[PDB]
This record gives structure tokens, sequence and C-alpha cells, in this order.
């Protein structure tokens, strides 16, 4: 259970990013789960005939629940299968985000251009990662299938399996990448836009993960197949690290007073849809990225896993030796000093999570506990006088 424990790691970013812009029938997902069972139960592999349709019930669960336990539940099913997504040494080159036509062509342009004698691992050349983005295509294909546009309630469910199946591919691809920690060629298509799934969500995962040294070394291909070729390899991909982020705008959603200028120069090679290209700083991705993250050196510092609760928040083992719950509570769940004071608190303190109390809980600059009872153990002072 390799993966259980990176996996993990990298789920818990993604609730994180995801969840902050993010009713459903039983009788149409018991036909999706059916022919979700179908799909497996009858094609060749190591679908139990028995778990099967056990695995077709939580694929579908996992995805379009959003629920992240039954993400990982299914990462690790899989990998109780024989099945592996950790990749075999070498180097990176997760293309997942997108899906562009010259894909197979920057393969042919890498390997010869990592010149070496190895060749460059894929994360669809994985074993177990192979086998989810098949089973995730034929609910893709399930999707725009039996789904109508325009009857009502059936083009939101759609929508949503789209929606979900992106989530998914761009999961898997972050903790194949997690996996080795050899330097990674994320290869963005028509160019990495705004506003879109990838960039509120993936992107600051992946500097968010590159940066708690997970993975190293992402290097972006956003310019045309042609511009690669054959180059010294610095020229090949944008990498992360260098000034910031090279994102394409459209003149239409551009300044008033920089379409001007952009028309002074070349004064009629700019119209409405003309996409222009501006480098977003790297300085502010990582911002709303350790703003984006409650208990943000919990996470690095003492192995725990912070995540939203319904009341409260939920801190557990990285590891995770069980489901377990120790939870933190405060007065004002929403304040950032609380927080930061629970935080600094509770770090100062206890090393591990065993170590922790049932339930901590901060009320105006005093400090509850649980144990087996409710202990007062800080104090409002210019110092914490503990008891």
């Amino acid at each position: 259970s390799l993966v259980a424990a990176r996996a993990e790691k990298v789920a818990n970013l993604y609730r994180w990013l995801d969840t902050d812009n993010d009713d459903v029938s039983d009788e149409v997902k018991q036909r999706m789960i059916q022919s979700m069972s179908g799909y497996i139960e009858h094609t060749d592999n190591q679908v139990p005939k028995d778990q099967a349709e056990a695995l077709a019930t939580l694929f579908v669960e996992s995805t379009l629940d959003y629920d992240w336990d039954k993400r990982v539940e299914f990462l690790t099913k899989l990998e109780s299968y024989g099945y592996s997504f950790e990749a075999p040494h070498a180097e990176k080159s997760i293309v997942s985000f997108w899906s562009g036509k010259n894909f197979k062509q920057y393969r042919d342009i890498l390997d010869n251009a990592q010149t070496d004698g190895k060749k460059v691992v894929y994360d669809i050349d994985v074993k177990g990662n192979a086998f989810a983005i098949d089973l995730n295509k034929h609910l893709m294909r399930w999707g725009g299938l039996f789904l109508d546009p325009d009857n009502a309630e059936q083009n939101q469910l759609k929508s949503s399996i789209d929606a979900a199946t992106f989530s998914n591919t761009g999961f898997w691809s972050s903790v194949y990448a997690t996996g080795a920690q050899n330097d990674v060629y994320v290869i963005a298509e028509g160019g990495v836009r705004l506003g879109n799934y990838f960039w509120n969500v993936e992107l600051p995962a992946l500097r968010q993960l590159q940066r708690e040294g997970l993975v190293g070394e992402i290097r972006l291909l956003d310019k045309p197949v042609s511009e690669y070729k054959d180059l010294p390899a610095d020229q090949i991909g944008r990498r992360l690290t260098d000034a910031g982020v090279a994102v394409k705008v459209r003149f239409d959603a551009l300044s008033h007073e920089r379409q001007a200028e952009l028309l002074a120069d070349n004064p009629d090679g700019y119209k409405a849809d003309t996409l222009v290209e501006l480098d977003v700083k790297l300085s502010a991705i990582d911002s709303m990225l350790r703003e984006s993250l409650p208990f943000y050196s919990l996470r690095t510092e003492r192995n725990l896993l912070v995540q939203e609760g319904e009341e409260g928040f939920e801190v557990r083992s990285w590891p995770g030796i069980d489901g377990k719950s120790k939870t933190i509570l405060l007065d004002n769940p929403e304040d950032a000093a609380q927080q930061k004071s629970i935080e600094r608190f509770i770090l100062a303190n206890f090393d591990n999570f065993e170590q922790m109390p049932d339930e901590l809980f901060l009320v105006d600059n005093k400090v509850l506990s649980h144990h087996d009872g409710r202990t007062r153990i800080i104090a409002q002072k210019e110092d914490g006088a503990w008891t």
C-alpha cells in the first residue's frame, strides 16, 4: 500500500483548493452503476466477478460524490489487485490535465531529446493508472450517450460527469507524479489559460506538492510542438520556478488602456477573439496557496492532515492508521488570527497526533481540551499559562 500514503497527501490539497467552488436521482444512478458493473464484469481484467459491481459502485460513487476517501480507497483497492501507479524511476511526463491532438508528438520529440539511453515514463504508461483512466472514459462514454442536452436536469448530469472525471484524471496525475519524484513535464496544449479547474485547483496542487518536496523540476509545454523539436534541453518547457506562469487571456478580457497600447504596435493585428499571453507572477500562486490551506504548518512540520469538518476541523495521522477524528474547534471558525493561535499553540506543544486531545477548542484566548473530560489549559495572558 505505497499508493494510500502519497495519494492521501495529494487528495488532501484537492479537497482544500477544489472545495472553494464545490437532487441527484438513485434510479438513474443504479443504471449508471450497473453498466459500470457491466463494463468491468464483461471485459478482460482482474475484476472479480463478485467485486466487479463493487468497483462500478465505489468508482462512480467516489467520483460524482467527490468523496476523497473513496478516491484513495479505489486507488488502493486497485493496488490490492496487483496494479501499480509508481513509475519505474527514470523521468516522468504527465500531460493529463488537458488532451490535444499533438500528445504523441511530444514523446517522439522528448525521448530523442533526452539522449541518455533512457526514455521518459508516462502516466498512461502505468499499469493501474491506465486501468482507472479507461474506467473514467467509460463513464465519459456513458456520459455523452445516455443523456440529452435539451431534457432539463439530464444535461446537468453530463456537465457533472465531465467535471468529476476531469477532477479524477488531474488527481491521478498528481499521485503518479508524487511517485518517483523525478522531474515532470506537464504539457498544456492550447496554453495554460485562467479561470478553469487546472488553474484554480490543479496548478496550485503541483506547486504546493513540489514545495513540500513531493515532486520537483516541473516544466510546462505551452508553445506549439514545432517550437521544441531539437534544441538544448533548457529551451524545452517553461520551468515553473523561473519567473512566473505564461498564461493566455483574450484581447476582449484584457484592459482598456492595455488594448490601446497593444494597438499602438501592430495596429490591426488584434481582434476581440485574439489570444494574448502574459506572465502571471509565480509569487502570486504561492501566496494564494498558503491562504487556501488552513493549518498550513501542521501539514508540513507535524505529519498531520487537517481537513474541513461538519462543524470544526479534523486532524488525522498522515499515514492513516485508522479513520479516527481528533477535531479542532474555534469560537470564530473563520477568524484567521484565532486559527493562527491554535496552530502556533498545538505546534509549540504536541509533537505527534496520538499525543493529541480527543478534541481541542479555542474560546476567547482560552484553550479547552478533551481527554476524557474538558481540561482548560491556557491563558489569554501574554505567555500562555498552562493549567
